[PDB]
């Protein structure tokens, strides 16, 4: 069961949505390439209330937006294929 | 453009995950199992939880892209995308093979 999806207009929807484009982008490093983070990590990233933060990092899984990924005791979140493609947009929104 | 293939499967599992996603999404079937229409206000009164916490997932629902929303008279109004029809017409799929 795929279904397959114009993301420009997520991508639209989520730029216009001030706490969950931050919450997408912390997933960027400086050097311009995705990494990963735990939910802590995001939570002080962004000065934004910890829970809201905490709720975006879970619907943001929910979605398929994040991967996660047991580490020994914590879990760690990288972006999907697509958090990256929604990335990419937001890239060459900015450029253009 | 910007085309992407998602695995609606998978999206399905992680909200059937989620005790508020889950009824959220459902809220847009009817008893005769069409889609229908609401605006937050009438999600939030069929779901037995906190108000706050269903107009959330209403809320990210929409950024996900799982509903669109139609201005009408003086009341945003809510439907599902057709990814949002995608995501029930999957878990109808599981309750229909269990049964």
């Amino acid at each position: 069961h795929f279904y397959t999806l114009n993301i420009a207009e997520i991508a639209e929807r989520i730029g216009n949505d001030d706490c969950a484009y931050q919450v997408l982008m912390a997933f960027i490093n400086e050097n311009g390439e995705a990494q990963m983070l735990n939910k802590t990590a995001v939570a002080e990233m962004i000065q934004l209330s910890k829970p809201t933060v905490f709720a975006t990092v879970n619907w943001f899984y929910c979605a398929g937006y994040i991967d996660e990924t047991r580490v020994g005791r914590s879990k760690i979140y990288t972006l999907s294929d697509l958090g990256v493609e929604i990335v990419e947009c937001f890239k060459q929104k900015a450029m253009e």
